[PDB]
């Protein structure tokens, strides 16, 4: 006997038969060819296409967390930060506690805008040969014309540096981890897996909050919609958005008084610091398992309701943080209605979000910080909003609670399988309607296969038009649990409390 | 007089608003120790007293 293996007797045969090219670049359409050469007689019955997506952008909206009355966590936080600022600024101050908190929320929307345009500037340096989505797909997902950023690099750099210089002239506490959380989410690129051909997660604000001081009936934060993906917006549009954001704050006396008071209370080492940007500044896609766990359990709440929204049967449901001194004893009030999808109709997919959510985690041992960070983008409906009128085309919902930000949409950027193989923009909620047409089933299947390329992708709740039936969470579960509205509301009420937290005076 | 001559500045409340705030604080602390006693009694076991808890 010899008892040596065949692969050890001829290792050259094995190493020659298995030399294959791997690491195909993504961002590029690939045609697989035919194994049966005669199968071109079957036109669409043979799928020879292979498109890999690269960008899924989480479209979000910063919130204070469901204010109903003066006992809300943002009003308790307003009380604590005004007690801290007031007993560090001995003198005569004219603003209330809620004017100070609304100044802090407008400061947050400014910092999100600055990190947004800085991400537009810092993405455009990204190149790698093995991912062709860099950097144009990431710029398409942020709503900017990518050629405008390359052609006007110095004007863009001046604009973002002047946004940092202007918006950085107002003080905000860095002891609040609210600003640090939005800076963490809003200027980071996140891979779904620690590989080089990984797929990118991003966070883009759907809307920001514009201050809008009015009359004598307090203040009223109103939405300012950001560019959506596929819009080829240029630098002048972002300049108009910036000037619309700080129109009521630049060179304003009351905002300067509040900024100097926050400067004197929290010292210069205890304020937030905006980041500068040059031609050297670039961000690299990092692996963060805390980001992926809350992208996984994210639930999209729909489009923001504006003044120009024409909700049939739902007047006055526009999203606004209000501070009327004659209403609710002068409490900061924010309770938006969810389930709006931009149009004046029912959107039957939101019925699929009326079941209890699934909280899915990797591993088998879960920390309390891990569990509470994995639930930060989740938002469950609790009741239906009451239709005021005879008929009502849409159906709105009221949650039990939400965190410092709600998800509005997701935007997936892939390549088209038809020539010239340009990028494709697909915007979706967690819920997806498939109406009865032949051009919807294979397209929905393509979208589902595109979504399952993303590792900790949000859980899908599809529904069918002729089946009258929603299917549950389309996601691979590892170690799951069923959450109810009260548990998630407890976690939201904990996290809104922790984000708006300041120390004491001693 | 103690709080006013440690908080140099303009205060709007009277002496009696401060004392009523202190009494309401006492009722809050009694409520907290009450529900904490509800929570801390429920651990008590002994075989020789079946009234626990």
């Amino acid at each position: 006997r010899n008892d040596v293996a065949w692969y050890a007797r001829y290792p050259h045969i094995l190493e020659e038969a298995t030399r294959l090219p791997f690491a195909y670049p993504i961002g590029q359409y690939y045609d697989t060819g035919y194994s049966v050469a005669s199968a071109t007689e079957w036109s669409k019955y043979v799928d020879t296409s292979l498109t890999i997506p690269g960008v899924m952008c989480v479209n979000f909206t910063p919130t204070p967390g469901e204010s109903y009355n003066k006992n809300s966590p943002i009003n308790i936080a307003a009380q604590n930060v005004y007690t801290y600022v007031r007993h560090m600024n001995s003198g005569h101050a004219n603003y209330e506690q809620a004017d100070l908190m609304m100044y802090l929320l407008a400061m947050d929307s400014l910092y999100i805008f600055h990190s947004y345009v800085r991400k537009i500037l810092a993405i455009s340096k990204l190149y790698t040969p093995v991912n062709k989505y860099f950097p144009r797909a990431l710029l398409v997902a942020l709503g900017v014309d990518p050629e405008d950023v390359f052609a006007n690099q110095a004007q863009w750099e001046y604009f973002v540096n002047m946004v940092a210089y202007r918006a950085g002239a107002f003080a905000a506490p860095a002891s609040m981890t609210y600003y640090e959380r939005h800076a963490w989410m809003s200027n980071g690129l996140y891979v779904d897996q620690d590989v080089t051909r990984a797929q990118i997660y991003m966070f883009k604000p759907t809307m920001l909050w514009k201050y809008e001081n009015l009359g004598t009936t307090g203040t009223k934060l109103v939405p300012l919609m950001m560019p959506k993906a596929g819009d080829n917006r240029k630098l002048v549009d972002f300049q108009v958005l910036f000037n619309n954001l700080v129109s009521t704050m630049l060179g304003d006396e009351d905002f300067g008084i509040m900024s100097g008071d926050v400067f004197k209370a929290f010292g210069a080492d205890g304020l937030v610091k905006l980041l500068a940007v040059d031609s050297t500044t670039m961000t690299l896609p990092t692996y963060d398992p805390l980001i992926l766990a809350q992208i996984h359990s994210a639930r999209a709440v729909g489009a923001p309701i504006l003044e120009t929204s024409t909700l049939t049967g739902f007047p006055g449901r526009q999203w606004q943080i209000t501070q009327n001194p004659d209403v609710n004893n002068g409490a900061i009030i924010f309770h938006p209605s969810f389930g709006y999808d931009g149009q004046d109709h029912e959107e039957l997919s939101f019925r699929a979000m009326c079941s209890n959510m699934i909280l899915n985690l990797p591993g088998e041992a879960h920390s309390a910080e891990m569990i509470i960070e994995a639930t930060r983008l989740a938002t469950m409906f609790q009741v239906k909003a009451v239709p005021a009128g005879d008929t009502s085309k849409p159906v709105l919902y009221l949650p039990n609670g939400f965190g410092t930000e709600v998800v509005n949409d997701y935007t997936m950027i892939s390549v088209d399988k038809a020539t010239p193989h340009d990028l494709t923009i697909h915007t979706f909620f967690n819920n997806i309607l498939v109406p009865n047409a032949k051009e919807n089933y294979v397209a929905n299947l393509e979208l589902l296969n595109n979504i399952i390329q993303f590792d900790w992708a949000p859980q899908l709740y599809l529904t069918y038009g002729i089946a009258q039936e929603s299917f549950g969470p389309f996601a691979q579960l590892n170690d799951w649990t069923i959450l109810t509205g009260e548990t998630l509301a407890r976690m939201h009420e904990v996290c809104v409390t922790s984000m708006f937290d300041v120390p004491q005076m001693g």
